[PDB]
């Protein structure tokens, strides 16, 4: 068996940091994992590969001739813990559709047998600011059964979580795409954990983990590593191991109940997030 | 004469707060302004209209029959300082193209003569996480001559600024779309002003204003107002008046020089943004 998972969320919310660290923790447990980068930023695999980034399927297809010309053994790259890595890429700004590379990449990986019987997990790291074109494809075409949304007490982050949830509902008449959980990537603000638990409950899911804000992430990433590899003893390494454990153990996969903007505003005001003057722990 | 301006930037960076406050300051000066919301979040006019939000052209066209059926006098709404307001709207998550409403809205406003000879400014408030479909239309179809990008020391915010700049370059062989400036929306971090000045210089533009992080924004917005209307004496009201003055006075409109991710990473490391442990002013 293999579990096809996607990590969605607004830009800069922590999808790639959270995904690569979660996947490093899964590899540390003995899981076989593939990361498929589905964000035009195309740095979703750099911490596994110890690299600047990774050349994209779009770039490699352009050099080879066509995508069907590429070899999977030439495309996939293995890094920390034997984690397999691939980047979709996408057109330059202002051209066609920012998500078109995701469609090409997932279809190529499926056609060429990348989904080996011994993989335990695939994680798609997907841009979530718009739910359309190739960014919607993992939901619309039933590629990722378990959606985990990285979010925070930020209105935009919660709005994005709600829109991804609407996408899941839209396509629920076929396939098996479900919301698996919210991951709160901390803004170091009072009652943020309570806020995302409350949002999860309104959507019908759970807050699968509260990831603290820890500057060790900046120190590991300057060195192109996951915290798991950079400092296995770090407090934050144990946080990603806890998230990985709860993902492995998770059995709650729902058709979510999207909320109104009235409900989103009520949550923010209920937990006093917009009335906070300073961080929970200054420094 | 009228100046067609667009405010771009990543989600949650401060486009709508900055645009509505800038435009309130322009109205306070005696300028005639229209805001065109080009973000599916569709809350780009609520602080001018004292409102929850505004019904969108897509919503109103669906109720009327077709868009060509709508009357401009029924669509535009005036709020604080006589500022005229309209929202594009867009399809539900998972459908067609998130930006399609922007195309319909701008074409309708142009056809129906919304661009009255007495308007001094139009501001499009445009989603900037992807530069494609209707989100690219204001650049591709020469609708906004002056692009101002709201950004911060956040890598994602600078990446977005660079991608919007690539879009401007892509379409520079026709029309007159130019980069007018970066607006730094402060994260209360050391040397962030210096970082965005340095980014502006590499792109060939300027940092037109450094907008401080001020919790008075949360207090005004809870009451559905700009800071300009909520508290005309506020320190932050004078910040938006300074931005408005520099926009009125700006004559630097360039074809930008997009940078590499290497250059973006070099900027972050040069100004020590990722090595900071606490905010510049705690609290
Ligand atoms: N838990 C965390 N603590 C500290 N910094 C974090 C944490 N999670 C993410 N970051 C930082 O936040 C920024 C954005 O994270 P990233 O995963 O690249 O976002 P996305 O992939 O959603 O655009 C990066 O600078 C990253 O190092
Ligand atoms: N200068 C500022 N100081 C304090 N809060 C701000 C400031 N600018 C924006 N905000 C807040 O940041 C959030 C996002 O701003 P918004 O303009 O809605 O972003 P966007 O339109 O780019 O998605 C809102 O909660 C807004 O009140
Ligand atoms: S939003 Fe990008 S192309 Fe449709
Ligand atoms: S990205 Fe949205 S439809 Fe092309
Ligand atoms: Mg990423
Ligand atoms: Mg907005």
């Amino acid at each position: 068996a293999m579990r096809q998972c996607a990590i969605y969320g607004k830009g800069g919310i922590g999808k790639s940091t959270t995904t690569q660290n979660l996947v490093a923790a899964l590899a540390e447990m003995g899981k076989k994992v593939m990361i498929v980068g589905c964000d035009p930023k195309a740095d979703s695999t750099r911490l596994i590969l110890h690299s600047k980034a990774q050349n994209t399927i779009m770039e490699m297809a352009a050099e080879a001739g066509t995508v069907e010309d590429l070899e999977l053994e030439d495309v996939l790259k293995a890094g920390y813990g034997g984690v397999k890595c691939v980047e979709s890429g996408g057109p330059e700004p202002g051209v066609g559709c920012a998500g078109r590379g995701v469609i090409t990449a997932i279809n190529f990986l499926e056609e060429e047998g990348a989904y080996e019987d011994d993989l335990d997990f695939v994680f798609y790291d997907v841009l979530g600011d718009v739910v359309c074109g190739g960014f919607a494809m993992p939901i619309r075409e039933n590629k990722a059964q378990e959606i985990y949304i990285v979010c925070s007490g930020e209105m935009m982050a919660m709005y994005a979580a709600n829109n991804i949830s609407k996408g899941i509902v839209k396509y629920a008449n076929s396939g098996s795409v479900r919301l698996g959980g919210l991951i709160c990537n901390s803004r170091n603000t009072d009652r943020e954990d309570e806020l995302i638990i409350a949002l999860a409950n309104k959507l019908g899911t759970q807050m699968i983990h509260f990831v603290p804000r820890d500057n060790v992430v900046q120190r590991a990433e300057i060195r192109r590593m996951t915290v798991i590899e950079y400092d296995p003893k770090a407090k934050q390494a144990d946080e990603y191991r806890a998230l990985a454990r709860k993902v492995v153990d998770n059995k709650l996969l729902v058709i979510p109940n999207p909320i109104t903007m009235d409900e989103l505003e009520e949550l923010l005001m209920e937990f006093g997030i917009m009335e906070v003057e300073d961080e929970s722990i200054v420094g």
